[PDB]
């Protein structure tokens, strides 16, 4: 993946509901500080559906490559309005951008 690429997909699909930055604030979704590693449901702060907090998976390349294709059909019940990037290099690309700036 490409991260500056990916830098704009977040910025056009998923800024609006999320931060990346540590201490960033939770917003309409939860802040994804240490995301890769973090297991489903369990940022400190934020309200979760019970789906998104009992899907029992570790965020990763490959779960996340699955969630950001279809949240719905990955967390059933999920509360995030999201319908999904479809384009494989799209989402590795975005993939890339948030193994950086959930770390930095
Ligand atoms: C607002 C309209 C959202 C947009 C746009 C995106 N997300 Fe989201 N996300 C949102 C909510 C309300 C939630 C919680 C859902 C629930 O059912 O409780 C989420 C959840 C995620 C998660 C899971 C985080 C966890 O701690 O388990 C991830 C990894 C996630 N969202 C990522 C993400 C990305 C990368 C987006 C752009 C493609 C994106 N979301 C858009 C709300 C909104």
């Amino acid at each position: 993946g490409d991260v500056e690429k990916g830098k704009k997909i977040f910025v056009q699909k998923c800024a609006q509901c999320h931060t990346v930055e540590k201490g960033g604030k939770h917003k309409t979704g939860p802040n994804l500080h240490g995301l890769f590693g973090r297991k489903t449901g369990q940022a400190a702060g934020f309200s979760y559906t019970d789906a998104n907090q009992n899907k029992g998976i570790t965020w990763g390349e490959d779960t996340l490559m699955e969630y950001l294709e279809n949240p719905k059909k990955y967390i059933p019940g999920t509360k995030m309005i999201f319908a999904g990037i479809k384009k494989k290099g799209e989402r590795a690309d975005l993939i890339a951008y948030l193994k950086k700036a959930t770390n930095e």
